[PDB]
């Protein structure tokens, strides 16, 4: 009768417990919202000044046509869209900015240090920083200074990655969307969306495209590249996923958020002899560290830390009654966790001055003394195990194995296994390019995205991934979408025979990989751009000429909008499972889902049905294959 | 039905607009009927696709939290902070463009260093050497240091000297000291994103830190660098209101905010070739008029007649005499594109930052600025040939006004009341003297745009008139200054007609009107400078002086950023239009109560201007008693 809440049995079990406990969840608050405002849902409501609030008609020819200022529905909708990109870009901007500042404070006998010297030497080449006969920390600081300039330089040209084809750069230049400093483009969009500024849908949407580029090729890239320098480049690693990872007799410390420095220090803190003994003093087996959302992906990729769950599972993790400490930093942390943690012994600890949540324990993460600060927070979670009500604990016995760490460096290393020593070249993406041109693999898709109560949890993610791998399309995943697959069991070597098509199953067996490749967090989507870029450069074509696609089956965050925008602007078609608020703007719908193709060689596709989406992705990929002659 | 405006010229053309069958901002306001109450109270959130969400502004009843679990106070505080971030961004790009122009100055170039003295003083603030060096070498170094304040990630930002050290340490202690301009905008846009900040007090403090990068930096730099290249304003005469348009002349109206284009269109209007072209088409000459901030910037430095303010822009086209309406960015109603189709007027858009569909687009080349301005102005001149003199109607109503009261000019004027054998010269001591003596009960700043929720110019005039009667010297900027220019308060004659005993006496001695026009809103930085200078001269903080700010009819997000930095700077601010904060009880308490305990000043929302004037006078007397003056 009522639509299912989720496809995961562990999620469905804890949802029943939440009802019996009397607590409210995101699914319950969705029902409370009832019918959602159509004006806001169509994007035709404007609040960019105090002359309104204005609400024009989404159906042209009837109702109120213009806003008080004169803005038409297309103007209102295009500005509303722009601001989402600018907000999404800002979330990834501060993320990478913080990583770069950490790189600037690295020392040989310090809490934060350079782990991957080889990666730093390569990154230093792109930023024009010398490496010959110099201290790795002196290079790291000069690189950090050059990287930080990309955020607010007002003169000169910005440094872009080598994987970005020159054809794509020239296309942006001629279109007028070449990126500038990161914070500069955010201000540019915010200024033009102000009352009495831009009133042209095409120009506004182009401003968002320019802004979104500073996220994917600058904010996220540097965030990913510098994280690999300081914490290590990820490689194929095993781990367990789903809420079944929590242990009843151990202290459970769940890390949620996005910033990787705090989670890297809580991992090291879990290995301090004093803290391991304090856990035993309280009556625990040990310290069971778990992750959720990006911060969890960033730790499972590098240290194989177990994943508790994705975005909409964050409330149900507390409902298990086994989370002693829930340490959060920034982004995608539902404020409900403060009210929910009151009904349990769980301690909700906020650490970033960027994300303060009312009625929550606030323990600021001292970046000057990071390891000491991490130990102080972890100690509080350990001591809280004393207040655990073991009789009311209920951790569903449902976990799944998964393989991740599939960075571009790791994928290239694995592809070397299928290269002949006497013929083929080494450490290049050629094996992947060869399989795509031949036609063994119909194409390569990137399923990324969040969880939305408008879609059954994980339903569209699994249906979409399944359908693509069945049609010989290798799938790469990141963020909550990657976790959704890890929970189902698609991130396993044995998933190739079970779900992959004829060609993909052959490639999986030869290269020895699962049919779905976990490439990391949403910031790690820059690795997908890097991979697709290398394939394009190796074949001497632009990214728009390859049979590639991006999918966001379930998405909410303004970050997903910026991600989609920079993916389409980079030349990769993107399918959206959740419809953005553009319905009321006919010109905006035409631009996003049609005219855009003429500007960047790619377009948006809105499809809520995942079965129809895979049909469209395959047909579109084939169209691009026929044009290229492959 | 309520009156649409108090100005007779405006009411006359509103009748013509009806007869011509054209739409105006007032018509579209009526069409919006009962505007939404969730958006009005600020309890509607669209920061993620899980929404839209709408909680109840009335605690206890209706939906309590959003889908993510965000309470009303969070939703309201995030919505308020985004208004500040947007307002700050608008001024940021304005000043940034000015700093880039300062970096491209040349001895034999279109953009030059007109005020060398000001640049030398500004160089001291940025720690740039000014001894035995080319003025353009100093200008480029000052421009580079100014540009750093927009995106420096390491080190501290440079703030102007007028800012008291007490105020700086107070911001530091509160955690709202300013970082780079664009960096702070990113910080607000980030913390407002789903799953980030969910504390009203923290969010409102983040917005205050962001707003400070607008007043003491972008707006301050924008004003300072503009005075260097285009000249520092001094007392000048001009005429205001739509009566300034001439039926037998080429009427070129400059609307917008950017000053470089306007400055170049003025220089272009003197090109012999363009002067003769105006004669070839059969005109008396080139009648240059301005509107909104851009019109203020040109009227402050060149006395260019002011056609009107924000809600009069459509009515300027309705006269049927505007041959060319050249625009750039900020507050250029998009309605002008459709409205211009009913008349011969050529609506020209010149900025890639503000493209408007169905408008003639002539990009203003910043590499060849004078040649670019000449090419745009030529199109406006040639359009005179397409005028239909039978459908023209310019109200025979204009007003004389005096403006150009920069801090330098106010000080220069105050030196005439200083004995050659006692007080120092070029200081604000005479103004602090009258304020401490009690002759001037205080000093209020009336700034702001125009909103259909309020009768056009009604609150501006009633507030200004009421403050000057109660011996409170009034300083004005933007549409509020233009409103006063049209009424006739920016005249020396207005002191005897509308000012109190003390203020009328001071006006007679200093030889000034009772209301001083200090420029555009980027020129509100002059108000901060002036108040800051008085605070430093008296060895106190800005929150200790009997000063206040008023926004009787605001609407722009810039106005929210202005108000926020004015309160954060220590000056109490009154709002004539209620912002979208009603639905957040904690947010209301923070802005209108706890803020006083954080920065020594708070917000006051009052729609009735007569009540607002009483509240301002009482609050000033309260601060005077605490100081013993
Ligand atoms: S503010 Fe807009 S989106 Fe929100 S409830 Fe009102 S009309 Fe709908
Ligand atoms: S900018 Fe225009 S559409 Fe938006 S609230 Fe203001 S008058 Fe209405
Ligand atoms: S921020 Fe919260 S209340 Fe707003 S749309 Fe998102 S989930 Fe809903
Ligand atoms: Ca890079
Ligand atoms: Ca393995
Ligand atoms: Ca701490
Ligand atoms: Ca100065
Ligand atoms: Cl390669
Ligand atoms: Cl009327
Ligand atoms: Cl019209
Ligand atoms: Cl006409
Ligand atoms: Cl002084
Ligand atoms: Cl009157």
């Amino acid at each position: 009768e009522e639509k299912a809440k989720s496809i995961d049995q562990a999620t469905l079990q804890l949802l029943d417990k939440a009802k019996q406990d009397g607590v409210e969840t995101v699914w319950d608050r969705k029902a409370d919202m009832k019918v959602q405002c159509g004006f806001g849902s169509a994007g035709v409501c404007c609040r960019n000044c105090s002359m309104g609030p204005c609400r024009v008609s989404p159906v042209p020819g009837k109702g109120v046509e213009r806003g008080i200022c004169g803005a038409t529905a297309d103007v209102i909708v295009s500005r509303n869209f722009a601001r989402m990109v600018a907000a999404g870009t800002a979330a990834h901007s501060d993320h990478g900015r913080s990583i770069a500042l950490s790189l600037y404070h690295t020392s040989k006998d310090g809490d934060i240090k350079v782990k991957d010297e080889n990666k730093l030497k390569e990154v230093a080449k792109s930023f024009n920083v010398e490496t010959e006969g110099r201290d790795i920390y002196d290079i790291a600081h000069d690189v950090a200074k050059e990287g930080l300039s990309n955020y607010g330089k007002q003169l000169g040209e910005v440094t872009l990655p080598p994987s970005l084809p020159e054809k794509r750069k020239e296309l942006w230049r001629k279109l007028g969307v070449y990126p500038r400093a990161v914070d500069r483009e955010i201000a540019a969009v915010m200024h033009s969306t102000h009352i009495g500024c831009n009133a042209d849908a095409e120009a506004m949407i182009k401003m968002s495209m320019r802004c979104s580029l500073t996220d994917g090729w600058m904010g996220s890239f540097m965030g990913t590249e510098f994280s690999d320098i300081m914490f290590g480049t990820p490689h194929s690693i095993d781990t367990e996923a789903n809420l079944g990872v929590l242990e009843k007799n151990s202290v459970n410390v769940v890390l949620h958020g996005h910033e990787p420095l705090l989670s890297e220090m809580v991992v090291e803190a879990a290995s301090d002899p004093e803290l391991v003994e304090l856990a035993k003093s309280v009556g625990a087996d040990g310290i069971n560290l778990c992750g959720m959302c990006c911060t969890g992906n960033e730790v499972s990729m590098r240290h194989g830390i177990k994943i508790a769950g994705n975005f909409m599972q964050q409330e149900l993790a507390v409902v298990t009654g086994a989370v002693d400490g829930l340490i959060v930093d920034v982004q995608c942390i539902m404020p409900a966790l403060a009210k929910l943690s009151k009904s349990y012994h769980t301690k909700f600890i906020t650490t970033s001055p960027k994300a303060h949540i009312t009625d929550s324990i606030y323990m600021e993460f001292d970046e000057e003394n990071p390891l000491d600060s991490a130990k102080k927070i972890l100690k509080e979670a350990i001591l809280n195990f004393k207040n655990r009500d073991q009789s009311k604990v209920m951790i569903p016995e449902l976990k799944c194995k998964a393989i991740l760490g599939y960075s571009v460096e790791e994928i290239i290393n694995k592809l070397d296994k299928v290269v002949n020593t006497q013929i083929g070249p080494m450490q290049t993406v050629k094996p992947l390019a060869d399989v795509l041109v031949s036609g063994v693999l119909r194409g390569a898709a990137a399923v990324v995205g969040c969880n939305n109560p408008k879609v059954v949890q994980d339903s569209a993610h699994i249906e979409t991934i399944k359908g693509l791998i069945k049609n010989d399309v290798i799938v790469v995943v990141t963020g909550c979408a990657a976790q959704a697959a890890a929970k189902y069991g698609l991130l396993q070597k044995e998933a190739a025979e079970k779900y992959a098509g004829p060609g993909l199953a052959t490639v999986c067996k030869l290269v020895d990989i699962p049919p779905v490749l976990h490439m990391g967090s949403c910031v790690d989507i820059s690795r997908i751009l890097d991979l697709v870029g290398r394939v394009a450069n190796l074949l001497g074509v632009d990214m728009s000429d390859l049979p590639v696609a991006g999918v966001a089956p379930e998405w909410m965050s303004e970050k997903a909008v910026a991600i989609g925008t920079y993916v389409v602007t980079s030349g990769i078609d993107t399918w959206l499972g959740v419809a953005p608020p553009v319905t009321g703007g006919p010109e905006v719908v035409d631009i996003l889902t049609n005219k855009m193709e003429d500007w960047v060689g790619a377009k948006f596709f809105i499809e809520t049905d995942p079965h129809k989406a895979v049909e469209q992705i395959v047909n579109r990929m084939n169209e691009k294959r026929k044009k290229l002659g492959i």
